[PDB]
């Protein structure tokens, strides 16, 4: 059977243990994750300055789907390189645009290019880990997304603290697209994931890559489209086979509900705080939007740190359930606070409580699936997560003049479903 390879692969990985290659690559892929976070922030609160920016999320959905499909048929480095090239190129041309009609098209294309940055990055770094510290390392890697969000927020506040409606978004977009260019430049000098080569049958190339990794670690101590179009459906439609069906549906449900809840709440908080400030002003009778939720992303890092060292001591399923429950209880408790500083503190707490669940999610998604679908399934789940994000943003933007209890209960129900499904997932023996 085409299954008795992971044993020898992990025996080799544990024999080499951990060294400096898994730190160099850690940072190289963290750069791409940082660029993805920068893009997500730019599309979230900076772009709508007319909340039609969800077309960018749709573009990122299509991108994540396509890149997840193509990653295992083109490798985890060629696909990542192409995705980051498309992103950087289009997000750099977005600064020489002439208005909105073409600017939003360029941003949509950049989103399509950068959608396949979380799935490929996480799978690629998962195929270089010893599996006894896999969860902790992946959780640490996740922090670069928050670093990217913080970087984008700081640059946006320092450069463009105003509303679009001589040139501001041009220089701002250059600064925001710098990280993707740096990620490409740093990633040009990495080897394609060895497990991909082993699955392709080119065991010689996989052995060469593994030997190069060992050398790096030892320093211390036309018709082609048809073939590549029907073959990606092999990875996807097989992800609904008898073996991986219940796992995949539960995974889809967890991703959908929890991403929807998080994105809805993160768009809600700045709006509700702004409305409260407006009410305070009436009581007398965007320079702060990049401070709000920027402090949230800064206060999330403690949660990620607490969810990284304990990611393996407790388990990759307990952690998930016990973080989803806490996230749901925090969403319920959000209504308790009715101020500005209190609301900011509650937002920071909720972010720090949900980041642990997110990290457990990303560890479990890459652990469950085999080498063949480790990226196709992850890309599909990320596309569904972005669909849920679009739905959450659209729903939560509507709730302005409606009582906060409605969004509170909506997010609480979504997180309750997420927690139930996560607790209902299979064990870690997969
Ligand atoms: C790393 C990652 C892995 N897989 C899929 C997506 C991602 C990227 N993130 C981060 C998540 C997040 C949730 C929070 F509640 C926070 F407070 C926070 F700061 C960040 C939301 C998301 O989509």
């Amino acid at each position: 059977e085409r299954e008795e390879l992971a044993q020898q692969y992990e025996a080799i990985l544990r024999e080499c243990g951990h060294g400096r290659f898994q730190w160099t690559l850690y940072f190289v892929l963290g750069l791409a994750l940082m660029a993805d976070g920068v893009e997500v922030f730019v599309v979230g609160f900076v772009l709508p300055s007319g909340m039609l920016g969800l077309i960018v999320y749709l573009g990122m959905m299509v991108g994540a789907f396509l890149w997840g499909g193509l990653a295992d048929r083109l490798g985890r480095r060629q696909c990542l390189l192409i995705s980051l090239s498309v992103n950087s190129v289009f997000a750099f041309f977005s600064s020489f645009v002439q208005g909105y009609g073409t600017f939003l098209f360029c941003r949509l294309l950049s989103g399509v290019g950068i959608g396949g940055s979380i799935p490929i990055v996480f799978s690629y770094f998962s195929e270089f880990l010893a599996q006894e510290k896999r969860g902790e390392h992946l959780s640490w890697l996740c922090m670069f997304w928050m670093i990217g969000g913080v970087y984008a927020a700081a640059m946006a506040w320092a450069i463009i603290p105003h509303y679009g409606w001589f040139h501001s978004w041009r220089v701002f977009v250059l600064v925001c697209a710098f990280p993707s260019v740096f990620a490409i430049g740093a990633l040009t000098t990495q080897p394609e994931s060895p497990r991909f080569f082993l699955e392709n049958g080119k065991h010689d190339e996989a052995w060469m890559v593994l030997k190069q990794v060992h050398d790096t670690n030892m320093r211390a101590k036309g018709v082609r489209a048809l073939s590549l179009g029907g073959q990606v459906w092999g990875n996807f439609l097989s992800c609904f086979g008898p073996e991986y069906r219940r796992i995949t549906l539960m995974m889809m449900g967890v991703w959908f509900t929890m991403s929807f809840s998080y994105y809805g709440l993160t768009v809600w908080f700045p709006d509700m705080i702004r409305h409260l400030q407006a009410v305070d002003y009436a009581s007398r009778t965007a320079y702060m939007v990049y401070f709000v939720s920027f402090l949230g992303t800064l206060a999330v890092l403690p949660g990620n740190i607490v969810s990284a060292l304990l990611m393996d001591k407790i388990g990759r399923l307990r952690m998930l359930a016990g973080s989803s429950v806490m996230s749901c209880v925090s969403c319920f408790f959000l209504s308790f606070g009715n101020s500005e500083s209190a609301m900011i503190a509650l937002l920071c707490l909720f972010g720090g409580v949900s980041i642990a669940s997110w990290n457990a999610l990303d560890v479990l998604t890459v652990e469950l699936y085999p080498s063949d679908k480790r990226t196709t399934a992850f890309g599909f789940l990320n596309a569904l997560c972005k669909l849920a994000a679009v739905l959450g943003i659209s729903i939560f933007t509507s709730f302005v003049g409606i009582t906060k209890a409605a969004p509170i209960l909506f997010a609480s129900a979504a997180l309750a479903l997420g927690s139930s499904l996560a607790l209902k997932l299979p064990e870690t023996r997969g």
